[PDB]
């Protein structure tokens, strides 16, 4: 049993609601929070910028020295990192930026990142600003994770078209 509340169900192990990560994060106190990264840790925008900035940008500070000590990370990667405020711990996990022409592949080896951890609240990888589809995403991560996961989906319209189209 944890404190995730209002989720439906769509398999064994992956659990789907319409919510913003940064308010489900504050509320359950969650073990593990997934960022949606990029190679840089730079949290300017979407998942990131916004977890960054309920933070007050400590998550920023973490990270840059992060980069600092170990480079930037691979697309397809992860690092943990404290959770600040929103989380015991964030795992920033990078998934591949269509718009850069980042072969969408590594959305699976994104997702593996997941399997570490037990228990995880995240959102659906490489959508947003990275350029993929959102009904791809949820398609990869169902098919990958093998952990409980509990995805926060922020549209409303999107939430219900993936919970429709649903196999
Ligand atoms: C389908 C993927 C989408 O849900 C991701 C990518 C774009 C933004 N987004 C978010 N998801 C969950 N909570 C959020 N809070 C602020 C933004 C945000
Ligand atoms: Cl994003």
């Amino acid at each position: 049993v944890n404190s995730f509340s209002g989720y439906l169900k769509l398999t064994d192990n992956v659990y789907i609601k319409n919510a913003d990560i940064v308010e489900e994060a504050k509320k359950v106190k969650p073990t593990v929070v997934v960022n949606a990264a990029n190679v840089y840790l730079k949290h300017g925008g979407g998942v990131a910028g916004a977890l960054n900035k309920a933070t007050n940008n400590a998550m920023q500070v973490e990270s840059d020295d992060y980069i600092a000590t170990n480079g930037p990370l691979k697309v397809g990667g992860s690092c943990v990192l404290s959770g600040h405020n929103l989380a015991k711990h964030c795992l920033h996990v990078v998934g591949p930026n269509v718009n850069k022409g980042e072969d969408i592949q590594l959305l699976k080896s994104a997702y593996e990142n997941f399997n570490q951890h037990e228990v995880l609240l995240a959102p659906l990888l490489s959508a947003g600003i990275f350029g993929a589809d959102p009904i791809h995403s949820l398609r990869v991560c169902v098919d990958t994770v093998r952990t409980n996961v509990y995805l926060a989906v922020f549209d409303k319209n999107l939430y219900d078209k993936l919970v429709s189209s649903f196999l």
